[PDB]
This record gives C-alpha cells, sequence and structure tokens, in this order.
C-alpha cells in the first residue's frame, strides 16, 4: 500500500486524496493502484498518464504499476430528520444544505479512506449533530456497486465485501431490443420494440447460494432448447408491467456467504447488441448497519455528482397530537 | 392553585426525596388534580403503596378540588441493541464493555430523557453507545415503547395511550396462562389438573377511520363461550402466535384509536373470569412511527436496566481487524 502510494501522494497531493495498492489474487504479476482525486471522483487521462509517467522517473522497465480509480461502494441513504419547528429559524432548504453537509464532513473524515468503514449509526449522529434543533434522524441504506459492464460480470466475480439479505441484489433497468418491427404511422413505418429489464437474485438454498436471473421476456425473442428454459421460482422480485411479460431467464449465481457475484448473458444467446446500454448499477440491503472495504474498494460520498444515493424526508414537529 | 404552583409547593416540602413534579389534570376525570412524581431513585414512590403517596396527601390549603398523588405513567424502551467493536481496539473484556456502553446509555436517559414532558430519540442514544470506546466501530438498535398494565384483565376507564404514534398490529402484550376448565393426561402421570395454554392481547390494522380492534387467543373451539356478541374474530388482519398447542380461535375484546391514541379492553366482554388467568400485571409493547418518543403528561421515559434489565439486550460482534502492515 503506502510503500509506493506515499510517495505518490506526495507529488500528486493536490489532487488525489487516497490512494493504495494492491495485488489482483489471479491477475498474477500485476499492481494496481487506486487513487481518488479530492477533486471528484475518476482522475483524467491526462492526469492518469502523467502520475503513471512518473514510474520512468523512478526507473523500472517491467511493465509497472497501473494507477487507475478506486472500486466504489455507494451508499443509497434514505434519510429521515424530524425537527423542531419552534427552533427552525431558515428554510427546510436551508436544513437540508446544513446536514448534508455534516454527512459529507463524516464521510471525508472517518470513511473515505481506503479500509476506513461506513456506520449508519455514526453518520446519523452526525445528522443530529447539523443544527440545534435536529431532534432525531433515522435512516434506511443500501449498497451500490457501479457495473462497468452490464453482459457479464468480470472473469472472477463481482463482490460488495458485505452481507447483503436475501432477494436484495438488484440492478436497475436496461432496454433490451427483440427485433420484432411495431408497424406505427405516428413515428414512421417502424420502431423497433424495446422493452425494459433487470437483473436480480433469488433465494439462498440448501447451502447458501442463490440464482443471479435476468428480467421479463415474450416467450419468442428468447430461444429455448432443453437445458435453457424459463426459470420458475418465484423466490425473487419480479417487476412492474403493463406488458404480457412473465419469461425470467437464468444466468450465473450469487454466493451469499462468500460474496461473489457471477452472470454472463452470454448463458441465453444474447448478444451485447441486443441490449441499449453498457453500463448498470447493482444494488442490495446490507445484513448490518456497518458496511466494510477491502482491496481497493473505497466508500464514498459524493453528493452533488451522485445526489440520487441520498434522500431527505424531514419531519416539522411543535406539540403534538401527531407525527405520523 | 395553578399545577406550576402545586409543583413548586412539592419540590419544597418533600424536595428531599423526590427528583421530579408533573401536575396535570385529567380532562376525563374533574374535580382531580393528578400529581406525579418520580422518586429521584427507584421507580415507585411508596411501592408499599403510600408511606409515601399519602404524606403528600396529607398536605392541604384551599379548593374543592382533590389531590390524587400518584406515581409516573412510564414508557419504557425495549431496546434490541447490536453494537459491534473491533477485536484488537478493545482491551478488556465482552462484560466490561457491556457495563461500558449500559453507562452510557444511562448518562443519555438521565440527562435529556428522564424528565417531564421531555422526550427520547433513538439516533440520539446510539450516539452515545458508540461513544464509548475507541472501537466501537457503530451500532444498530430495535425499540418497541413498552406500557407496564396492572390489572391485565381490562384498561382503565378511559383507555391508555402512549403519548405517541404507533403501527398497524404493532400493540402486542406478552404471554400469559390460561386455565382452561378441561383436564388431560400424558407420560404416565393423570389428570394433571386443568389444561393451560398461552394466550396474549394484539392489535390489528387500523380501519377505514383509525381504529381496529384489541384481540385475544388463541383457545380451543374451545375453552370460549360463543354468544350473538361473543363470536371468534372473523378474519386475519393482525399477528396471530406459535400454535405449539395447535389452537387458534381469538376473540374482540376492545379497541386502539391509532389517531387518538387510546387502547380500551375488557375480558368480561367475552365471559372469562380473572380466575381463569395466572396473571395480574402485563406487558404492552408497540413500535412507533416515531424516531423520536414523547412524554407527556404524567407520562415519563425512564431507563432503569438495573430494575428493568428485561428491556435491553445488547449483542456484541467482534471484528477481525484491517490492513496491519505498513
Amino acid at each position: 500500500a503506502t510503500d509506493y502510494d506515499t510517495f505518490v501522494s506526495e507529488r500528486f497531493g493536490s489532487i488525489i486524496q487516497a490512494v493504495q495498492t494492491f495485488t489482483d489474487s489471479t491477475k498474477p504479476g500485476y499492481a494496481f493502484i487506486a487513487a481518488k482525486p479530492k477533486s471528484g471522483l475518476y482522475l483524467t487521462t491526462v492526469q492518469r498518464e502523467d502520475i503513471k509517467n512518473y514510474l520512468k522517473d523512478y526507473n523500472l522497465a517491467p511493465i509497472t504499476p497501473s494507477i487507475i480509480s478506486p472500486n466504489y461502494l455507494f451508499i443509497k441513504t434514505n434519510l429521515k430528520v424530524t425537527y423542531a419547528l419552534n427552533k427552525l429559524q431558515e428554510s427546510e432548504q436551508w436544513l437540508e444544505g446544513q446536514i448534508i453537509d455534516k454527512i459529507d464532513r463524516y464521510y471525508t473524515e472517518d470513511v473515505e479512506i481506503f479500509n476506513s468503514s461506513f456506520a449508519k449509526s455514526k453518520m446519523l449522529t452526525y445528522v443530529d449533530d447539523a443544527d440545534h434543533s435536529v431532534i432525531g434522524s433515522s435512516a434506511t441504506i443500501q449498497m451500490v456497486r457501479e457495473v462497468q459492464n452490464f453482459y457479464k460480470t468480470p472473469e472472477a466475480g463481482i463482490k460488495y465485501n458485505n452481507q447483503i439479505k436475501d432477494r436484495s441484489m438488484e440492478s436497475n433497468t436496461f432496454s433490451f431490443n427483440s427485433g420484432r418491427k411495431v408497424v406505427n404511422p405516428d413515428t414512421g413505418l417502424e420502431e423497433d420494440v424495446l422493452y425494459d429489464v433487470r437483473i436480480v437474485s433469488t433465494d439462498r438454498d440448501s447451502k447458501g447460494i442463490g440464482k443471479v436471473i435476468i428480467g421479463p421476456f415474450a416467450s419468442g425473442d428468447v430461444t429455448e432448447n432443453e437445458n435453457i428454459q424459463p426459470y420458475t421460482g418465484n423466490d425473487f422480485n419480479k417487476l412492474a408491467n403493463s406488458d404480457g411479460r412473465d419469461k425470467y431467464y437464468v444466468i450465473g449465481e450469487i454466493n451469499y456467504p462468500a460474496d461473489v457475484i457471477y452472470w454472463n448473458i452470454a448463458k441465453i444467446n444474447l448478444t451485447s447488441e441486443k441490449f441499449e446500454v453498457q453500463t448498470i448499477e447493482l444494488y442490495s440491503d446490507p445484513t448490518d448497519d456497518v458496511i466494510f472495504t477491502r482491496d481497493g474498494s473505497l466508500i464514498v460520498f459524493e453528493n452533488d455528482l451522485r445526489p440520487q444515493y441520498l434522500t431527505i424526508d424531514l419531519e416539522p414537529i411543535s406539540q403534538l397530537e401527531h407525527h405520523h
């Protein structure tokens, strides 16, 4: 870690706020350094080529350390703060600002650091701490791993470094392109029907394993031969429809206890071409309210840039027959 | 007159073995001036029944209204704490550690919460819990409000309230034994008196006006006599308990007004005599919608772990160290 990270952390301390090295058991030979810009999220490919070009500075001929951006774990927070009407001078809009700062001040200080961790109980005491009028808060978290490629998990897998619950793992939705014509003079003569779809996990087996299955289809546009046939279990979360779509299929699988997640859309004869996205986001409920980082993973609150991962509900109180 | 004037009156003539006073008057009970009194040490003033609450009676000035020196209507917090710490950061035992967090959970209560018209917040106390070591990483909790009920048979004339809002089905008591008149045998033993099963009081989802039933069960088909009035509660709509004895027929005996925050029941509404029940006092648990629990009139949120240990479970969890290498 610090053996080489620190140096770098000297010649570049004006940008990078977090640097640590690690190996991949598997990508033998390769040493990577994750670095987080103090100034946001991803170092720029120019900022990256400069930093790599101090590798020559310190003479090493062997292929030498790949710099790269950190594997972020995000907390989708659903915050609720109840406050006293009397004791609150400015706008609700102000108050939010006042606390959404506190959250960040906790993250920067105690969390946004390698192998340091997020404790929901701590940041709530930060929230409480934001005004002299913030009587008490509560909070509900999710974990977000932002997936680089939707089509197949890495060679190795995707892991949260944390225990999730059953059926918990679920990506967002991405358009699948069937291939049929719609024949609609509204928008010409042909739209190419494309219905949303997601990738969810099902319940632990006898032995700790689930199945990573993929959202609703219309019989025809997925070819089934004995082997590859519709999944049947109802041990997962189906999604809102308006269409006659209820045929989910099975790729990869979740090892709940070892938290590893592998899937590969290929397991059903569907080329990347068929989906109009390239990136997705995987969510899942933690088991605990204390969540952890490990090799090159970093937990981070970047809220003016990932605002989708915080929501604040306030509850103004006076006196009082009622706060819900 | 004036409750405030009275509160003082006692924060003087007794201001010795008394910590706090709430002089409130109940709108259901005219001409009666009620005086809540915290013992400053324990829970009940003359649990010996007056020894004390009679001495204060013996203080008279003016008015046609009469004092009724009572002990405070206590709100309890059944906390299921789940603190987690770092194996290495810890030098003394889990045993010494518990005795360290509850030292804080107490510090919070007795400074901010254990007061009249004062309140409790889970988030705020879990800050105090977290603040007991160099680690101690974080903490979880799962709380319920508890109201201790003397005479399980029936609530007061005017119902019992929490001074807080609870959730649908949230309200449920601990279990108690109901002596069915009947008799059975096993294991070579004999009649074994009268068959007993564990029975209890639960609330149902609120109807379209904010109002569910307060029901009691299960039973046998059974040990309760059904009338035009007395009939098994009609439908699923709440929390049933383990029929390790197979039973299930519950009966309506009151209702919760969720908005008004009032709960009334009377076991006499079916026809069971208190004789058919082992108990006298029971516990009434509900879980709030409140991220803040409010005390109020004669109500008081207190934390007495020593004398009320049952209302706190701490499950610790040790954690492996991270990087020790550099």
